């Protein structure tokens, strides 16, 4: 609804999974190890604080808190076969304080998300054992 | 608004079209490498053609068709005998894809679009198209 979706970079397999834009991300937490398992997003939508759970369980928790005023800027990440599957094998995030990973450690196709003007606002993608494929939602 | 990218070195000038209320057609230029774009567009009732690179290379045209949009981007960047430039460029619409066009492999880079579209461009150009990136639109 005036809404702009960028990706998702990734593989086809796993289900799909969209959490729309937010008021607010507060917290994107990572989960990984080989190979991105999966993200944890908590985030104010109309008023209720919702944490949404995409991917797997598996792999190691890695938490970006976002502070006031600070914006995911960026994204990037490589994905390639892990064994079968198509999925992304790293994956990091920058904000306009500090950057943060990238997260796993299984190199593949790399892709670049440099936002020069914006932020994003939401996530999208696939997701099953592990994060699939993953995409963005962007406002200025 | 809406600014992703730009991809590719940090050589030549900068160049911003900004964004336009609706691209016409796009003319890529390349040999090796990606070389230079035209765009033609409209803008506040007028329309307008930008050249962004240099004079070299073979021109693709897209000519975007009614109610057709550009929805993805995609190409690679590298050093080209000094130089870190898009060696290849590709695009696609609602209806087709295009290219991509350039024959020098470097570090991919892809901007599927799920939802929105392409509106213009920004980046930077010498002989050939150092770097190019993208406004979008709902
Ligand atoms: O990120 C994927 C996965 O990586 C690591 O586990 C490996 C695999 O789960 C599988 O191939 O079994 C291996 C046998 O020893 C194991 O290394 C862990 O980091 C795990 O937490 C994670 O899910
Ligand atoms: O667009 C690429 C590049 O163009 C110009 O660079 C010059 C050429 O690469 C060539 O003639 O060799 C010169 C010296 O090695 C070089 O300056 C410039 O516009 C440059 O800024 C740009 O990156
Ligand atoms: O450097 C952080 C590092 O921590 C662990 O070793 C794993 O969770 C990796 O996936 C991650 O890359
Ligand atoms: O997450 C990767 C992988 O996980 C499971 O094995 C299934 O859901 C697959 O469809 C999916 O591709
Ligand atoms: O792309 C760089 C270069 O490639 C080829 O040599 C030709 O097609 C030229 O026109 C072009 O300038
Ligand atoms: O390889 C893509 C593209 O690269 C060059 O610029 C030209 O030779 C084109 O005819 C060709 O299609
Ligand atoms: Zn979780
Ligand atoms: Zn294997
Ligand atoms: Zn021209």
């Amino acid at each position: 609804n005036g809404a702009i979706k960028v990706g998702a970079w990734g593989g086809n397999g796993g289900s799909a999974f969209d959490m729309g834009p937010a008021y607010r991300i507060i917290s994107v937490k990572i989960f990984s190890g080989d190979v991105v398992d999966a993200v944890d997003v908590t985030f104010t939508y109309y008023g209720k604080t919702e944490t949404r759970h995409f991917g797997g369980s598996g792999g190691t928790p890695h938490e970006i808190v976002l502070q006031e005023g600070e914006y995911l800027v960026g994204m990037k990440g490589e994905f390639g076969n892990y064994h079968g599957v198509v999925v992304v094998g790293k994956l990091g995030f920058s904000t306009n304080k500090k950057s943060y990973g990238p997260f796993g450690n299984t190199g593949g196709t790399p892709f670049s998300l440099p936002i020069a003007a914006g932020k994003i606002s939401g996530f999208f993608g696939r997701g099953g054992d592990f994060i699939d494929a993953i995409g963005v939602y962007l406002e200025p």
